[PDB]
């Protein structure tokens, strides 16, 4: 049903965190990544049968899989600017900041759906978002969970304590990296130290291109009590307020 024929593939190249994946022609006419096991061959059929069941404009798309034979594939969308992290300083010198807003809001609009299927992300960052043509950026539902030390909240270092409010987190961060077009956060400390300040209330610091009000956001996501960090759903409307 979602089952593609193999023969309607052609291979194209060899494309790290995003597996082992190269890019294809489906038909002669899709643009297509491909994706196969780099794991065991049934828990890489239970993430093709998650995949499945998710859908969302900010998603890296399906459009199929191949497993009634072997090698199996999973077969996505191409997202032509590749990993959001190598994009942001691809393009460095060139956003406008209304840009960095619309990339906040894709990665917050993918959340949001994920946080309503009671999916967590566990790690959320710029390294492991795909960007297309046309500058959207998605999330992959690839290895979704139903610790990196900079993207982490104080009770997930110390209690293992994942959750919404973790993926919340994380996703401040990540606005983070976005506005400061792809520094390392926490530059000055080792990820022992990092751990160690985060617990007593180190904050990353406002980049040079966030506005006030944009710094708010992505701070709200660093409440020490998790239950006083938003939900995606406020972050989103919070981002589509400050848009306008
Ligand atoms: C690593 C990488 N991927 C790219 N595009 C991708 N599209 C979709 C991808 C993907 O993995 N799908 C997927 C699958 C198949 C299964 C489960 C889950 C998922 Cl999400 S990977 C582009 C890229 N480029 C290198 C540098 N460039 C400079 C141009 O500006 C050209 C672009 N590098």
């Amino acid at each position: 049903s979602w089952e593609i024929d193999p023969k309607d593939l052609t291979f194209l190249k060899e494309l790290g965190q995003f597996g082992v994946v190269k890019y294809g022609k489906w038909r002669g006419q899709y643009d297509v990544a491909i994706k196969m096991i780099k794991m065991s061959e049934d828990e890489f059929i239970e993430e093709a049968k998650v995949m499945m069941n998710l859908s969302h404009e900010k998603l890296v798309q399906l459009y199929g899989v191949c497993t009634k034979q072997r090698p199996i594939f999973i077969i996505t969308e191409y997202m032509a600017n590749g990993c959001l992290l190598n994009y942001l300083r691809e393009m460095r010198h060139r956003f406008q900041t209304q840009q960095l807003l619309e990339m906040c809001k894709d990665v917050c609009e993918a959340m949001e759906y994920l946080e309503s299927k009671q999916f967590l992300h566990r790690d959320l960052a710029a390294r492991n978002c795909l960007v297309n043509d046309q500058g959207v950026v998605k999330v992959s539902d690839f290895g979704l969970s139903r610790f990196p030390v900079r993207w982490s909240p104080p009770e997930v270092l110390m209690y293992s304590k994942f959750s919404s409010k973790s993926d919340i987190w994380a996703f401040g961060v990540l606005m983070w990296e976005i506005y400061s077009l792809g520094k390392m956060p926490y530059e000055r400390f080792t990820n022992s130290e990092t751990a160690e300040h985060i617990a007593q209330g180190l904050r990353l610091y406002r980049p040079h291109l966030a506005s006030e009000k944009v710094y708010t956001i992505m701070y709200s996501c660093w409440h020490e009590k998790a239950d006083e960090r938003p939900t995606f759903k406020i972050l989103l409307s919070n981002i589509l307020d400050v848009m306008d």
